[PDB]
C-alpha cells in the first residue's frame, strides 16, 4: 500500500526490510549509523527505508506514510547519541535523507541554500571551493548532518564570534505533516523560530536550510598541542584554562580534550585566532604561559584547511566525504553547562576519575564572547549570558571490550554524579543536540503519561530550553498538533 503510494506520487527510491544481511536495505540501514551501540541484530529495524531526492519528493513520502500507520523517522547524518533517527519502539519508516545533499552558494548574496541531508563537512567544502574569505558557524565533525545539527543549535569553535548554525539561519524550507512546503513566510515567526535550535524530528523534515555566510580572514591560526603531565599540573592547567577561555576575545577560542591512564595525564588543547600567528601567540604569552606554547606549536592557514585540521582530518579534501567515519567505537556520553566557576578540587576528582578508566575522556569549552550577546530568546538555546562552560563526558570502547559495557556506564554515571555539586543547578541544564535519555522519555502509546506529557516532558525540556520551553510548546500545537513528528523526548503539542 506504501509502496503503491510512492509509485502513484513518483517516489522511486525504496528498499524494504530484508533479513539478508547483505540485502541492500541493510546497507543503507547501516551507512548513517554513527553510534554502533544502535547496530546489533536485538535493536528494531525500520520495515522500508526511502530516500527522497527532491522537495516534492519528501512532501510526498510523508503524504504517503501518513495514509498508513507508521511511525516516521528522518536521518541526516545519523550522528543521534541516542540513536533517535534510526530506532523506534512503534513499527518505523525511515526517511534517509542522503540523497538530499546539494549546497547551492550565492556569491552575490554571501548566503547558501543547504538541503538537509548535507553534512557540515560537505557545507564547509563548498564553502571554502567558493571563496576563501568566506566560513560558516557549526560543530566541529565533519561527518554531523545538518539536518540535526541545525535543528540543535549547532555549536563549535567560531560560536564565541559568531554564536550558533542555526543563529545565523535566515530561512527555510520545511515539510509539515500534510506535506506542505513551507519557507519562512508560509511557516511563521513561531515556527521559523522553532526550527532553529528546539530539536530535530519535532516540527516535520526540513528539507533545506538559508544560511548567512561569515567573514573570515584568508589565513587563520590554529594550534593541536598535547601536554603529558601529571596530576597536579593537569589540574592547574585546567583550572587556569577555564578563567583564559571565557575571557578570551571573540576573535579567540581555546577548548580542551583530556584523558589519564594512572600517573599519566593527558591535555590536547585546541586552539583558534580569527588572525596571524604574531598576535595568537602575543596573547596566549600573556594570559597563559603555563601551557609552554612555542612558535612552532601556531599554524598559519585557511579557513577550511582549520577546519579540517581541528577536526583530525589529513585534508580538506576529506571534509566532502560523509562516509569517512570519524570512529568505530560505541559510547555513551553525558553534557554539562555551568554557571560558577569550578574549584580545582572538582578538576582533580575528575583527572581522578578518567585516570582510573582509560576509556573515558571529556571535551571542555569555553562560551561568553558572542554567546554572551545574544538573548536567551533569539532562538530556543537558552544558554547564553551567565554560562560559563560546557563540559563533556564520554566513554568509548570498541567490540573486544564488549564485556565492559556495564563497568564503562557505571563509570560514567558516577563520574556525572560526582559533578553535580559544581555544575548548573535548578535544573542541571543541557543541550538538545546533546540528547540524553537518562533524563526520562514519553512513550506517546501509553495513555496516562501524554494526559500528563506536558508536566514530564518539563524534566528534560526545561533542562534543555528553560523558559523557552512554553513558546515550543505553542509553535509545537500549531505546526504538527497531531504529533507526526515524535520520539521520546519531542516537545508535547497541547491536546
Ligand atoms: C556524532 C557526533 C555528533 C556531534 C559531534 C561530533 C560527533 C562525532 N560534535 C558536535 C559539535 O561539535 N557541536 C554540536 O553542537 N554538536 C555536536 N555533535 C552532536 C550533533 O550536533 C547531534 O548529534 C546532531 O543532532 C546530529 O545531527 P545529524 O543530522 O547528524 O543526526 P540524525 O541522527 O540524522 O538526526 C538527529 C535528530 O534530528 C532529526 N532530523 C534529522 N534530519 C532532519 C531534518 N531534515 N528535519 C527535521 N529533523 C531531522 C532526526 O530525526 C533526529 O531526531
Ligand atoms: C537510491 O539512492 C542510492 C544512494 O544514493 C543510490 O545508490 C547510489 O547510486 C549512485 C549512482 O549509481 C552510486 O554512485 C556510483 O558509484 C559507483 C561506484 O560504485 C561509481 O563508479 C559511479 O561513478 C557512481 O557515482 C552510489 O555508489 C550509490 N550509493 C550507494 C550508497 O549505494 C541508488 O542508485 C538509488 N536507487 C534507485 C533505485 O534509484
Ligand atoms: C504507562 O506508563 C506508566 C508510567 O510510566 C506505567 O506505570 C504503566 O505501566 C503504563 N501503562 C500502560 C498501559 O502501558
Ligand atoms: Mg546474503
Amino acid at each position: 500500500d506504501l509502496l503503491s503510494c510512492l509509485t502513484f506520487n513518483g517516489v522511486r527510491n525504496h528498499t524494504v526490510f530484508s533479513a539478508d544481511s547483505d540485502s541492500d536495505f541493510n546497507r543503507f540501514l547501516h551507512l548513517s549509523i554513527q553510534n554502533p551501540l544502535f547496530q546489533n541484530s536485538l535493536i528494531s529495524k525500520p520495515s522500508a527505508i526511502i530516500l527522497p531526492g527532491s522537495k516534492e519528493e519528501l512532501s510526498n513520502t510523508i503524504r504517503c506514510i501518513r495514509k498508513g500507520s507508521w511511525t516516521i523517522r528522518l536521518r541526516s547524518g545519523g550522528h543521534s547519541y541516542e540513536g533517535l533517527s534510526y530506532t523506534s519502539d512503534t513499527p518505523f519508516i525511515l526517511i534517509d535523507l542522503m540523497n538530499l545533499n546539494r549546497v547551492s552558494i550565492d556569491l552575490e548574496s554571501e548566503t547558501a541554500w543547504v538541503e538537509s541531508g548535507s553534512t557540515l563537512g560537505e557545507l564547509y567544502y563548498a564553502i571554502t571551493e567558493s571563496s576563501s574569505k568566506l566560513g560558516f558557524t557549526a560543530g566541529w565533525a565533519p561527518t554531523v548532518g545538518t539536518g540535526g545539527h541545525i535543528s540543535g543549535g549547532g555549536f563549535g569553535m567560531m560560536s564565541r564570534k559568531y554564536g550558533l548554525a542555526a543563529d545565523n539561519v535566515v530561512d527555510a524550507i520545511l515539510i509539515d505533516a500534510n506535506g506542505a512546503i513551507l519557507d519562512r513566510q508560509a511557516m511563521g515567526e513561531d515556527v521559523f523560530w522553532a526550527i532553529r535550535g528546539g530539536g530535530g524530528g519535532v516540527w516535520g523534515a526540513i528539507y533545506a536550510w538559508k544560511i548567512k555566510l561569515l567573514p573570515v580572514p584568508e589565513k587563520v591560526t590554529v594550534f593541536r598541542v598535547t601536554k603529558n603531565v601529571a596530576i597536579d599540573e593537569a589540574t592547574s592547567l585546567l583550572h587556569k584554562w577555564q578563567f583564559v577561555a571565557e575571557e578570551l576575545e571573540e576573535d579567540f577560542t581555546l577548548s580542551v580534550l583530556g584523558g589519564a591512564d594512572e600517573k599519566q595525564v593527558w591535555l590536547t588543547m585546541l586552539g583558534f585566532h580569527f588572525g596571524l600567528k604574531t598576535v595568537a601567540k602575543s596573547t596566549f604569552d600573556l594570559l597563559f604561559p603555563e601551557l609552554g606554547l612555542v612558535e612552532e606549536d601556531y599554524l598559519e592557514m585557511s579557513w577550511g584547511e582549520s577546519f579540517a585540521y581541528l577536526a583530525g582530518l589529513e585534508t580538506v579534501s576529506q571534509l566532502n566525504n560523509r562516509f569517512l567515519k570519524f570512529d568505530e567505537r560505541a559510547f555513551k556520553t553525558k553534557v554539562d553547562l555551568t554557571k560558577e566557576p569550578l574549584p580545582s578540587k572538582a578538576f582533580y576528582g575528575l583527572l581522578e576519575r578518567l585516570s582510573k578508566e582509560p576509556n573515558g575522556f571529556i571535551a571542555l569549552n569555553g562560551f561568553g564572547g558572542q554567546m554572551s550577546k545574544i538573548s536567551s530568546d533569539f532562538t530556543p538555546f537558552p544558554h547564553r549570558s551567565g554560562t560559563r562552560l560546557m563540559v563533556e563526558y564520554i566513554v568509548a570502547w570498541n567490540q573486544s571490550e564488549q564485556k565492559k559495557k556495564t563497568e564503562f556506564l557505571d563509570w560514567l554515571e558516577k563520574v556525572y554524579e560526582f559533578m553535580k555539586p559544581f555544575v548548573s543547578k535548578n535544573p542541571r541544564l543541557g543541550y538538545v543536540n546533546h540528547i540524553d535519555l537518562d533524563l526520562g522519555g514519553i512513550d506517546w502509546g501509553n495513555k496516562t503519561v501524554v494526559n500528563n506529557a506536558i508536566e514530564i516532558s518539563r524534566s528534560w525540556g526545561e533542562s534543555y530550553f528553560l523558559s523557552n520551553y512554553e513558546r515550543l510548546i505553542r509553535a509545537k500545537t500549531l505546526i504538527d498538533p497531531n504529533n507526526v513528528f515524535n520520539h521520546p523526548q519531542s516537545i508535547p503539542p497541547m491536546a
